């Protein structure tokens, strides 16, 4: 249940983004592939637009938990691979803690054996000189636990978890994130008790690309049953 055979295997992925944070526009295109057996994801993203106006690290929550590898014994807490392959709405409201703030709505689900993401991310009320626009947060990520609950109300689920992101001069930008998530289909899902997905992710640079970009490789494992 359900997506859970659609998983089973290595599976490609896409991703593609509009933004718009503070009226600078730009567009991602991101390219990969997921196998949630191992909990792996493997991923390139490109500004399609010029260059990015945020730092990369900021979008990366944004770029598909369906990919965590669930123990055997917690399948039944799935709801991310239940939903598909009709797929889920993924909404989330993204504080920058003395800046601005992101709203995001993304539709993942599959296209014949394609695993999408497409997002539409609005940002405003960003500082012009904060850490954000001005660019001021280290090309690297932490690693971290977020407590997934159900939202028996809508059927999905919601999270709400902080990230911290490195700033150049030793500090921490913190980015507080609430998410809900609802099934597309009338289908139905798998509804969770609470517990944890822990990720950690690693980002580097393709030495051969001009265009600006971001390589991502996380493994992300559920827990706390």
């Amino acid at each position: 249940s359900k997506g859970e055979e659609l998983f089973t295997g290595v599976v490609p992925i896409l991703v593609e983004l509009d933004g718009d944070v503070n009226g600078h526009k730009f567009s991602v295109s991101g390219e990969g592939e997921g196998d949630a057996t191992y909990g792996k994801l493997t991923l390139k993203f490109i500004c399609t637009t010029g260059k990015l106006p945020v730092p990369w690290p900021t979008l990366v929550t944004t770029f598909v938990q369906c990919f965590s590898r669930y123990p055997d014994h917690m399948k039944r807490h799935d709801f991310f691979k239940s939903a598909m392959p009709e797929g889920y709405v993924q909404e989330r409201t993204i504080f920058f803690k003395d800046d601005g703030n992101y709203k995001t709505r993304a539709e993942v689900k599959f296209e014949g054996d394609t695993l999408v993401n497409r997002i539409e991310l609005k940002g405003i009320d960003f500082k012009e000189d904060g850490n954000i626009l001005g660019h001021k947060l280290e090309y690297n990520y932490n690693s971290d636990n977020v407590y997934i609950m159900a939202d028996k109300q809508k059927n999905g689920i919601k999270v709400n978890f902080k990230i911290r992101h490195n700033i150049e001069d030793g500090s921490v930008q913190l980015a507080d994130h609430y998410q809900q998530n609802t099934p597309i289909g009338d289908g139905p899902v798998l509804l969770p008790d609470n517990h944890y997905l822990s990720t950690q992710s690693a980002l580097s640079k393709d030495p051969n690309e001009k265009r600006d970009h971001m390589v991502l490789l996380e493994f992300v494992t559920a827990a706390g049953i």
